[PDB]
């Protein structure tokens, strides 16, 4: 949802603060009538205070949406706060505000954030600077790329030197949960910047290979391993070419990391090269589902050794 | 129920202090014997501080008593200094206390304002100056009328420019609930902003037709509109009209607003004109129960009439 | 669903009788992997009995199925063998076996007629004759209407001389209930084959005036009235135009009783009309979203006279 | 309620049997839309069997009435037929049939013979003689009074020789049971139509001035005693003389069997005499609330011989 | 119990200070193996500080005794604290140190000042000097009489300008309840210790007579009334002239008040009449048995005047 679905702008000084909008405004907004013109211009409740424009009335869940969030919960207004004082740090100008606004964010990313931020063991809930940092990465705000230490977070599965597995836990969100109840994600986010020995990369594809084998390894090209099922590596492919495409579009800075060639299934390495050569979806796309000549296998007998080790 | 239920006055100076009765001072003038000289004195319990007079002790549920109100609950207490503090900003005289005192409130729009109070994304939260406005307008004890801004709330089912449409929560409360579990009621206030625009006039006449078909769209005089089962029409007519008579022999002024006639149900409109000429309540109501086809033109004749006048 | 979910055919002399799945076999069938030849043909679960035709997967709900039926509930073995006792009295034979299974029909109604079967109250729990006419009607082995005395079931919420109105209680069945938790629907069956008064026809339009005014009064051409939300009449119309092109091409009787012009809404007839001239879908179903000259309207005052009645 | 809202009748052969209503026949009826003069006639639901007549709607709760009785119950159905069996064993006439269902009776009476016939420590459980007696009593069409044996039943609290008292349980009724939660109430039957000694009616006297002070001992003059709270008083005084003038008025032998005036309260005597004088309500009434001169008390410090046996 | 019970002295200053138990001190001391010569010294746990003398064990609750208090609820501690509280007001010394801690007392009496102490509502709550009056009063170490302001508690049942009625609730007790659930008892405190108007007292005892029939009205001779069932006068006998008995021979004055001929029952009043004359308990107790020539009514005809106002 676009930030503008949290908060709304107030011009104090030079400068914009932003504000968490009530859930009972964006309440009484839902049973507006309101003129076109008016759509994309913010709503007075009266009682409530400011709520967010109409036009983004199906961000929002009611009795006949279930597609939105579920805004009348406590971790709407956790992530609207949290929002608000990433916003807040940056100064930003009257140019710019409708822009930062418009920025279409993951809710569930945010959500983690916060639950990230609120345990008193996490280095998040010591550290302004961090917690901010990470938040501005979560909001387009930041040229930073996510890693382990500013990762959305979620439950740690595997860990070693150069890794950090973590198990998104989507299905128990408050604020905007995954529905389907087969979903399964994980992301791998990179410790530190610096060289990858091979030991450590091995490391994480025999457990890769081991205890995730119906898991595609894969990456959106924002700098981390995305570990999806294979049974939706199509739906990703399609997030990820429109992703791209926009930013060709806008020209918007459309870098993307194709990360280890090693660790990356074969198949959407191949997709999103082809992606970057600026084929076409069609073109790219039909790399996924055609069995491919199976690479130099970088790493024989991994899942072997882990079989071995097992039994004894 | 009479304002004496939920406090008693104190002089200090030269105006009185209201302070709210311990529910168990009351609990205990419920089984005192008294005087019948005293049976309009306020009740000392002793052990408890000051009760209300006894002549009071239907408007309290008891064994054999369930048509008054709950006064053990914390909303009992909630609703007294709600009171209270609204009573104690009018620096209430000698020569006034009593009527003060005498007079009759809904419970039920007292509680709302505590629900309004209590809650963060309330104006009424913020400002302490529109929640006094708001319950000095309940008590009887202001000049203003209750617009959107001060009204008793509720959930809001319906906005626009104009209006706010309010679902009456009375089944809810804690201190004098509606007992029949059919009641549905709502309200409409007027946002009272700006001059109000036949656009939404006709959007709110549109959602009642529509939305609110088996509900007559009538009015008690105070400023806004109530939308009833038409069910419930013969009753309403009966609280209307007594009140109106009881202010004529009183000595109270009848300020009856009829509204707008496009909106009311068009037989209320007939009987509340016909009750504010002075007709016997047999008369309006028959109007209540009359097949009546809608007014064209209640403007034709106005510039007639004014000749007619400068001739006589 | 197709009549072949529920149950399989076995000879027996001359004619074949009809024998539900357990629900295991049907569960066993779901886990198994099946040669493409094979997806039409009946399912061995070894342990207990045979299982439908693969081919049919998707009409059972699972872990990634919720647009099926819940084949493992009680229903599901009273709706097949409701279906199976239908189907025996027919004696049916070689040629027409496979014909009659491959009828797909509506689950919900069969539910209902169990619901109507299993009440000593009603008439089907003491006429077998009765029942089967019922069922051999839902499961389109009839040429008989459906009227008040065969009508599916549900709740009844008006009755006069000649009709009898249904609210269809399908978000509260076991097999295969509504999800959308906004659904409403009713039916207004025929009480008899017998020329039905204006007055009788009065009646039943002043009260789905007055008390479903929000309701759409359509018909599906099969000999009764469908009570349906205007939010709803599109799908209406696909589904209807559907099944009429559909019996149109393998030249199944296509008789589509309109029903009283009076009663159905103005537009439904309309389109239903253009449909039976041989129009396009395109050409009627955009009469739907048409506002059209209010027809003579047969039953002036209608609501007015329900509005003064509640009123006294 | 009439008899004509548990059943109606039948011709087989001779004469008339007498069939509970289907509640479900009932639920129909309470949705009709009936002509005015078949207001009167027993409806037809088509689905579940004949019902009430329409004209007996506020006899059953609905969700607009709370005055009739829930004849959705089981005990609505037991007591249909504990009717019908007593009708059934009359053989009604042609000429009778309709006064006989006319009649109203009083339904709690028939739920507490309900609760004596099905428990087998009881000897209407043993008896179908006593049981039809005990119920042709209840509905009126028996000249015997209602005696210990055929009593309505409840939970004995006291009994000697001559009588024994019951309480009247109607607070825990299923099909009527009495709203008010302070309701309290007892009868006292005669154990045999003799002559009752002294001593033994000194007994009774006894027991109600210590146990039972704060009750008034009256009768509607239907052979038993009714220990009612005297608050109570005025209401049972309307009761009796509303009855009373009905039966002059219809013609019908009232025979109000006084009671021992020993046993009556003063005042209920002077009322229930100056009743049978044939003097209006206004005159009988102005002798319950005179305070009057004792009567000297046949026993002489009754509660002082039962403190002192409490005291050892 | 005594009040060594529940606390020990501690020499500060001058004088004493009394500190209370911890459970678990006493809880050790119960398992303590003790001298016969140190049963009578307070015993020191080591963990958990002091404890009571061992000779005291019967006092508190455990597997084989449910004859004594609940030592470890909360209760005790406050019931502890609410002792020492009013202990250490008195600046006890060497002189009286010891005769204080024997006192037994009323446990009961004290929870019930705790629960009046606790309550925002009553005086006890906000005048300290009133807490202390009451507490000392309650432990014997005060003069001055019990009445309403300083009464040990309850609920309030009934009140006059001379009397406040108090229900004890000592079934509901956490430190020591009553455990026979028959348990009924009620007290009746003067509001002040003044003479009484004939109009006052006869308000009591027509109250009495009428609500309380099957209560005796009896006294300890502290100064209130005692209302007791007429089954448990004589038990109450012996425990006064046991205590009559006691102090006489223990040289502590008696100073029973027989309190109002015209509200005392009869019996109870002879029998401490003639206690107080020095007679034997079996001649004192005797005239409780005695069936007594009544004497001459004070009121008479207050019975008949609640009847009717009870019937209108
Ligand atoms: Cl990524
Ligand atoms: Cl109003
Ligand atoms: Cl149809
Ligand atoms: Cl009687
Ligand atoms: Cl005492
Ligand atoms: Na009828």
């Amino acid at each position: 949802a676009e930030l503008a679905c949290f908060c709304y702008p107030h011009l104090e000084n030079d400068s914009y603060k932003f504000i968490p909008f009530n859930n009972l405004a964006i309440k009484a907004m839902l049973t507006a009538k309101v003129d076109k013109k008016d759509m994309d211009k913010f709503y007075d409740s009266i009682i409530y205070g400011i709520a967010p424009p109409p036009q983004f009335k199906k961000r929002y869940n009611t009795n006949d949406n279930s597609r939105g969030m579920n805004f009348e919960t406590i971790m709407f207004t956790k992530v609207a706060m949290l929002i608000c004082e990433a916003l807040n740090s940056l100064k930003v100008t009257q140019a710019n505000v409708s822009n930062v606004l418009s920025r279409v964010v993951s809710i569930r990313h945010l959500e983690n954030l916060v639950i990230r931020k609120e345990n008193p063991q996490d280095i998040l809930f010591h550290s302004k600077d961090l917690l901010l940092k990470s938040t501005l990465i979560a909001i387009g705000q930041s040229k930073e790329i996510e890693t382990t230490i500013t990762a959305e977070g979620g439950e740690i599965v595997f860990q070693n030197a150069a890794f950090t597995m973590w198990k998104l836990t989507y299905l128990e969100h408050q604020l905007m949960p995954i529905l389907d109840q087969n979903f399964i994600e994980y992301k791998v986010t990179l410790n530190e910047d610096k060289p990858i020995s091979d030991v450590h990369v091995k490391e994480l594809v025999a457990e890769l290979r081991w205890q995730y084998n119906k898991f595609a390894v894969i990456t959106h090209g924002k700098g981390h391993y995305r570990i999806v099922k294979y049974s939706s590596v199509a739906n990703h492919a399609d997030r990820v070419y429109a992703t791209f495409k926009s930013n060709v579009k806008t020209g918007v800075n459309n870098d993307f990391n194709l990360l280890d060639q090693r660790i990356i299934w074969q198949n959407w390495y191949a997709f999103t090269s082809s992606m970057k050569q600026g084929n076409t979806l069609d073109v790219c796309k039909r790399l996924l589902f055609q069995k491919m000549k199976p690479e130099k296998n970088p790493f024989k007998g991994l899942s072997t050794d882990r079989k071995m080790d097992e039994v004894s």
